[PDB]
C-alpha cells in the first residue's frame, strides 16, 4: 500500500511529467520520472512500483500524441530501470506490458515502417517472457523462477534499444536472438520434465543453460 499522500505526490509528479511531455520538455520529463522512481524505491512496495510504471506509460502516451519521441525514450528508459531493479515476476510482466504499449506509442507518432516492425517484435518478446515466467512458476523451483526473471530483464533492455533506435539492424537482431533463446529455454524446461527417456532430459537441461549464456552474450 501507499500513504494517501504518496498517491498524491505521484499524481503531482504524473501531471508535471505529462505536462513536460505535452510541451516537449524532455529534461523535465527525465526529472519527474526520476522522482516517480525514487518514490517507488523509498516505498519499496509492489503497488507503488505498478503506480510508477503507470506514470511512465501515461508520459509516453501523451508525448506520442504530440510527436515528442524523446519523452517516449525517457519513459521507456525508466520502465526498464524499474524492471532491472525488480526481483519478482509481477513487476517484470507489468514492465514488459508497458514497453509493448510504449512501442505502440512510438508507432502512433513516428508511424514509420521501422516502428511497425518494432511493435510487432516487442510483443513477441513480452509473449516469450510471459510464457517463460508461467512455466517457471509451474515447476515451483525458485531458481527456475530466478531464471525467467533474468531473461525478462534481458528482453526488456533489448526492447528499449529497439524503441530507441528502431532503424538499427544490430539492435533489432539482438532482440531476435534473445526472444529465440527464451523460447528455447521454455521448450527445454518442458522437455527436461516431460521427456520419456533420460538422454533427452539430460540434453534438455544442458540446453536450458546454453540458451541463457547465449542471451547473456548478446
Amino acid at each position: 500500500g501507499t500513504t494517501e499522500d504518496e498517491r498524491r505526490e505521484l499524481e503531482k509528479v504524473a501531471r508535471k511529467a505529462i505536462e513536460a511531455a505535452r510541451e516537449g520538455n524532455t529534461d523535465e520529463v527525465r526529472e519527474q520520472l526520476q522522482r516517480a522512481l525514487e518514490i517507488a524505491r523509498e516505498s519499496g512496495t509492489k503497488t507503488a512500483v505498478k503506480l510508477a510504471l503507470d506514470v511512465a506509460l501515461r508520459v509516453a502516451q501523451e508525448a506520442a500524441k504530440r510527436g515528442n519521441k524523446d519523452a517516449i525514450d525517457e519513459a521507456a528508459e525508466v520502465v526498464v530501470r524499474i524492471a532491472e531493479e525488480s526481483n519478482n515476476s509481477d513487476a517484470l510482466e507489468q514492465a514488459l506490458r508497458v514497453l509493448e504499449e510504449i512501442a505502440k506509442a512510438v508507432l502512433k507518432s513516428e508511424k514509420t515502417e521501422d516502428a511497425k516492425k518494432a511493435v510487432k517484435l516487442v510483443q513477441e518478446a513480452y509473449k516469450a517472457a510471459q510464457r517463460a515466467i508461467e512455466a517457471a512458476k509451474r515447476t515451483g523451483t525458485p531458481d527456475v523462477i530466478k531464471l525467467a526473471i533474468k531473461l525478462a530483464k534481458l528482453a526488456a533492455r533489448a526492447a528499449l534499444e529497439v524503441i530507441k533506435r528502431p532503424k538499427s539492424e544490430e539492435v533489432n537482431e539482438a532482440l531476435k536472438k534473445i526472444v529465440k533463446a527464451i523460447q528455447e529455454a521454455v521448450e527445454s524446461l518442458r522437455e527436461a520434465e516431460e521427456s520419456g527417456d533420460p538422454e533427452k532430459r539430460e540434453k534438455a537441461r544442458e540446453r536450458v543453460r546454453e540458451a541463457v549464456e547465449r542471451a547473456e552474450e548478446v
